[PDB]
């Protein structure tokens, strides 16, 4: 049974032989490298602002801001959480345009919006992080620090947008699947977080609780058809029918895709393992068992390699290791966790994406990526 029920989180590092002391030290060190003052992906501005910088693209993305908020609440750092959320509401929240009610996906460090289009994976992380913040610290008096209200309001928009305006929802109401973006009719496998939706089914506005339960089930079934049956690899973008959408080159196993294994691992830990999840993780790990990180490439989902190397091999390592939570007795589970332990956080101008995935894996594998209840 999952941690949602037992309230006990598996410390896979410990179960695989690592000492509690070294695990504690490693988790803290990872956090400090990313959020400490050492030019690191988190930047503090003034006394009430802060943001996570996509060091490589020189911009601030809702993906990173929502990740940062989730990391901060997991680490019990309300000061950091509030700085990020404040920046988000001040510079990213849109009050005008067809996407009013959503958050501009990319902004410049000075706050200027680079687009008025949102990224659904950001919104869903914002919502859960806000629910967790409300549960750990309580809703603040002054907005936008009234966390739970912000979360319910946002999820209301995600489901009902368009009913009273020219906007569109982030979930298709008929198939209950999250969309790549509001105005298209296809998805992105890595955006599916059934474990998040299970919680939304308990904390969102009551009128949408049944919907969220259906979304969780829909996403679990979708992942089954989106992942290649032999390799377990999922495409970055996929049509609702499950097949890859390669219209613009996103139909292969690349950057976005890496998160699928991590998501499957966390869902298994929180809500329980499953035969499909264990088998899926075994497939992915088996595929990479005879491949060296330095040689990781972009692959068609059937395994065929491209000449192009993975742009985020450290992130791939981290996600494959996090996936072990869904197959603790898998033939390659231990090897993946060991590989991750022996892989330092990424350095350089493009440390951002890899390191976000890295910290999430460090938290999950150590039993510190928890559900915070009311
Ligand atoms: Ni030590």
């Amino acid at each position: 049974e999952g941690a949602f029920y037992t309230r006990e989180y598996r410390n896979l590092f410990k179960e695989f032989g690592y000492s509690e002391a070294e695990i504690q030290e490693r988790v803290k060190d990872t956090w400090e490298q990313l959020f400490g003052d050492n030019p690191k992906i988190y930047y503090e501005v003034g006394d009430d602002l802060g943001y996570l910088l996509d060091t490589g693209n020189l911009d601030v993305r809702t993906e990173g801001m929502s990740y940062g908020m989730m990391m901060a609440v997991q680490m019990d750092r309300k000061d950091i959480f509030d700085r990020i959320w404040n920046w988000t509401m001040k510079n990213m929240y849109m009050t005008e345009g067809v996407h009013a009610g959503y958050f501009a996906w990319s902004c410049q460090p000075d706050g200027t919006k680079n687009s008025w289009g949102p990224a659904p994976d950001g919104e869903e992380y914002f919502a859960l992080a806000l629910f967790f913040a409300s549960h750990r610290w309580g809703d603040g008096d002054e907005q936008p620090f009234n966390y739970s209200e912000q979360a319910r309001k946002l999820l209301h928009t995600c489901v009902h947008n368009g009913e009273g305006g020219p906007g569109h929802p982030m979930w298709n109401r008929d198939n209950k699947l999250i969309k790549f973006i509001p105005e298209v009719e296809f998805s992105d496998p890595s955006y599916h977080l059934p474990h998040f939706y299970e919680l939304f089914s308990l904390w969102a506005n009551e009128e949408d609780r049944v919907f969220w339960k259906e979304a969780a089930e829909a996403s679990r079934e979708y992942l089954k058809i989106a992942c290649h049956p032999e390799t377990g690899l999922a495409p970055e973008y996929a049509y609702y029918d499950g097949t890859p959408n390669d219209e613009k080159g996103y139909g292969h196993f690349f950057s976005d895709s890496y998160r699928v294994a991590a998501n499957i691992g966390l869902d298994a830990e929180w809500f329980g393992g499953s035969e499909w999840s264990a088998e899926e993780i075994n497939k992915i790990q088996a595929f990479f068992a005879d491949k060296e990180p330095e040689d990781y490439r972009r692959y068609k989902i059937d395994g065929e390699p491209f000449e192009e190397k993975s742009l985020h091999p450290v992130g791939l390592i981290a996600t494959n290791a996090m996936g072990s939570l869904a197959s603790v007795d898998g033939p390659y589970a231990k090897a993946n966790v060991d590989l991750f332990w022996n892989t330092p956080v990424r350095t350089g101008n493009r440390r951002y994406y890899d390191n976000c995935l890295y910290l999430f894996a460090m938290l999950a594998l150590s039993g510190n990526f928890k559900i915070w209840f009311p």
